[PDB]
Formats: structure tokens, sequence, C-alpha cells
């Protein structure tokens, strides 16, 4: 049983896969970083509660798109929403804000996610994010934008094991290839995640695979502790 609730790690557990509109192509910073990557950080502020860093490198590994993540927790409350298991099973729809950062030649987000508590209340989820590309080759840095998302979460019934079964729509909005990272998302593509992590002490990892079509923003994922 993981030591916190699944809904909180969807964010850490591949925004590569986002459908861009053709008139948006060009501000696909994430497709462009592709296949060498890009490393994704964020802390995320866990309001009246503790706080998620992560450190993540997503980049190909032959034809299989692969995030692998650390993630720390730290100053969690016992019988908070996260230690205490309070959070219902589902995921609400939000905006990713994007900037250039072109110091970094990279990306920057934030956005707040709204968690459903099981007595009404709302436990929020502040993210800031940072996105720098491995590579040397020129990279796409987007005008201002966001992506918007939505969410489902089930269950395998046959699968005994604690998990989560994912499936995803994202589309960005707010604005030939552009890249030729791009070229490498035009069908389905494998991927594979690999999360370790530590939240006050409670150790535990995670592996999730399964595919993603960007040409439609979706993600088809399970998630396995």
């Amino acid at each position: 049983k993981l030591p916190v609730p699944w809904p909180t790690l969807v964010t850490t557990l591949v925004q590569c896969f986002s459908r861009y509109p053709d008139h948006m192509k060009r501000h696909d910073f994430f497709k462009s970083a592709m296949p060498e990557g890009y490393v994704q950080e964020r802390t995320i502020s866990f309001k009246d509660d503790g706080k998620y860093k992560t450190r993540a490198v997503v980049k190909f590994e032959g034809d299989t798109l692969v995030n692998r993540i650390e993630l720390k927790g730290t100053d969690f409350k016992e019988d908070g929403n996260i230690l205490g298991h309070k959070l219902e099973y589902n995921f609400n729809s939000h905006n990713v804000y994007i900037t250039a950062d072109k110091q970094k030649n990279g990306i920057k987000a934030n956005f707040t996610v709204r968690h459903n508590v099981e007595d009404g209340s709302v436990q929020l989820a502040d993210h800031y994010q940072q996105n720098t590309p491995i590579g040397d080759g020129p990279v796409l840095l987007p005008d201002n934008h966001y992506l918007s998302t939505q969410t489902v979460l089930s269950k395998d019934p046959n699968e005994k094991r604690d998990h989560m079964v994912l499936l995803e729509f994202v589309t960005a909005a707010g604005i030939g290839s552009a890249s030729q990272g791009e070229e490498l998302f035009t069908g389905v593509v494998p991927i594979l995640v690999e999360l370790d992590g530590d939240v006050n002490g409670h150790k535990f990892s995670v592996r999730g695979e399964g595919e993603g079509d960007a040409t439609i923003g979706k993600l088809t994922l399970k998630f396995i502790s």
C-alpha cells in the first residue's frame, strides 16, 4: 500500500504527449527536446501540509519514452489529508501555465491542483515546475500558453497489487513539423515510468507502463506500487 494517495502522484508520473494544435506547433518545447530529453523539476506544496520535491529525466530509450523520477516528501502531518489518505480517487481539470525560461533554454510552469477531500473540502497542491533540455541542439521556446488537462482514474479488477489505471487527455491552448523531435510522436509510443519515493521516511516505488498518442493528446497507463 502506497504511503500517500495515488492522486497526489499523478502530476509527477510526460507532457511531450500533449496535443499542440497546428497553429501552436512552434510552441511545443517538450517534443523539440527529444530524443535526448529534458530534466523536469518541481516543488509541490500541499497547503497546510508538506511538500514534494521531484526531479525527473524524460527521454527516449529506443522506441520507449521513459520518465524516471526521484521524489522527496518532507514536512507532512500525520493526520493530514496526504498521510491520512483522505483524498477522493478522481482528478480535476487544470490549466498548466507555461512561460519560456530563456536563460535555461527551457520553460517554467505554474498551476494549483485541487484534490477533492472525502469530507467535501479541497486539498490544494501548488506546483512550481522547471524543465531544461539535456541536449545541445536547438529547442522551441514558447510564447506564454497553457495546457488544459482531463484525467480519469480507475482500477484493474484482476490486479491484487496497489495500482492506478489512468487515462488522460491534454490540449495546448492560449495562443509541416516545427521540430524534428515532434516527428518522434506522430504515432502511438510506448511509455515506461519509474518513480523512487520517500515521503516523511516512508519509502516506495512505482512502475508504470502504457502508451501515448500525442496526435490526440492521450495517455493510457497502469501504475503499480
